[PDB]
Parts: structure tokens; sequence; C-alpha cells
């Protein structure tokens, strides 16, 4: 376990990041306590939403479509009876809400109690209704399901290593619609943005979770703000996941 200083890489922006290789054991660290703090995933929870609708038999492929119904979104591309990879990289809510409202709450809780999501309470399975969004909520959604980056990467390493039930089939679809461009064809990088604002303490939960594989060598890694700048997204987190892998770990 290495304490490490990432904060060039942040550019002024509060947060952490963990990176972990589970073969060299090699833990390195930048803000522990941030990095062991427990926060609501936002969108970085679809990996797994994915993962349960995969099992579950709710999809069954990349091109998997969920029965669009014609509601008026204000992004065009949610606007379309679109697949679980273009769902998956649009970030869409509709189609992810629909995916897990088709899934019984215990096969729900099993699961995360299986892979240690965090606290994994889904008790607020609607999710935080207060912000007025009505259906595009879920207790995955700054509510009440919370998970450390820590636990992040833990979990992320027990599906990729191979340690869970889950089908390698599911897993290697989830490897293909996780994969990222990063303009370094010597590495391969995959993850999920996440956003979201915690009211309460008025600060931001952005995230970026994912692995890093490079010759040989695999890093499970999570990056997350806590900034009160709510112009910090997990977007914008992810493009300081990719400077600090770009700086520290080609």
């Amino acid at each position: 376990v290495n304490i490490v200083d990432y904060s060039d890489c942040f550019e002024g922006i509060s947060g952490g990041a963990i990176f972990c290789n589970t073969k060299n054991k090699e833990y390195n660290i930048y803000n522990k306590e941030l990095i062991e703090t427990r926060r609501s995933p936002c969108s970085t929870f679809k990996i797994v939403s994915t993962l349960i609708g995969l099992e579950k038999g709710v999809i069954n492929s990349k091109e998997s479509v969920m029965g669009y119904d014609g509601t008026d979104y204000p992004n065009k591309n949610w606007n379309k009876n679109l697949s679980l990879e273009e769902a998956f990289k649009e970030s869409c809510v509709w189609y992810y809400k629909k995916l897990i409202n088709k899934v019984d709450a215990k096969s729900v809780q099993n699961i995360l109690d299986d892979l240690k999501y965090g606290n994994c309470d889904i008790s607020e399975w609607e999710g935080d209704l207060k912000n007025g969004k009505g259906h595009l909520n879920g207790f995955w959604l700054e509510s009440s399901l919370q998970i450390s980056p820590k636990e992040q990467v833990q979990t992320m390493a027990k599906i990729f290593e191979g340690d869970t039930n889950f089908k390698k089939e599911h897993i290697n679809i989830l490897r293909d619609i996780m994969a990222i461009d990063v303009n370094d064809a010597n590495i391969n990088v995959y993850g999920k943005t996440g956003t979201g604002f915690d009211e309460k303490n008025k600060r931001v939960d952005a995230w970026f979770v994912g692995m890093l594989e490079r010759e040989g060598d695999t890093y499970y890694f999570a990056i997350k703000s806590d900034d009160s700048n709510k112009e910090i997204t997990g977007p914008k987190v992810k493009e300081i996941a990719i400077n600090i892998i770009k700086k520290y770990y080609s």
C-alpha cells in the first residue's frame, strides 16, 4: 500500500484516486480518507446493473434492446430503440431503469451482497424522489446505495478476474462496452463515468471507475472528485483519470 500524490493531475480539483494491481498486490492511493468514504455510485452502477440484466435474461448481448416506447427526451440519442452498447455509452437512464425494474429486489440484494457492493442498501428503490425527476431516479443515483472508491476497485477486481459466478460471456460483453479510446494503443483502458450532486453536503459525486491493461499487468482503478464546484462531472474526472494513467501507468 503506497500513498502517492497525483494532485498535479487533478488541476486544483478536490478528489482522490486508487489503483490496485492484484498480481503483485500494489495498492496506490491518493487521498486515503476520500478513497475510504462511501458515496452514491451514480451511473458507475451501470457496470453492475448490466451484469444483473444479463444474468437474469432481461438482456442477452451488446445488441439487446429494451422496447423504446416513444417518450420524448432532450438527449437526441435517448429517443430511439438503442442497444445495450449504446445505452451504456450514452448513460441512458430510461433504458437502465426499465432493465432494473424487471428484476426482483431479493435477486438484486443477493447480488450486491455477493459482490460486497458498499452498503448494499437498496431500501430506497425508487431513488431520490425529492429532486422532482420522478421515474428518472433509482437507488443508485444519490439515494440509499453507497460505495467507496476502494470498494469499487475491489468489486471491479472480483468481477473481471473471474472470481464471481457471472458468466464469462457476460463479463466479456461488459469489457466490450466499457472499452475507451485513449489514443494510446499500448494500454487498454475500460471504465464508466458517473455524475451526481450530493445536496446534503453541497459536493459533487464525480466518478471514473474501471481497469487498465498494460503488458501483462492489470490495474483496477477508481477516480473520484468531491469538489464543491458543480461543474465537475464524471467526464471531467475521466480526463483526470486518463492523465494519471498516461503520466504514472505507461
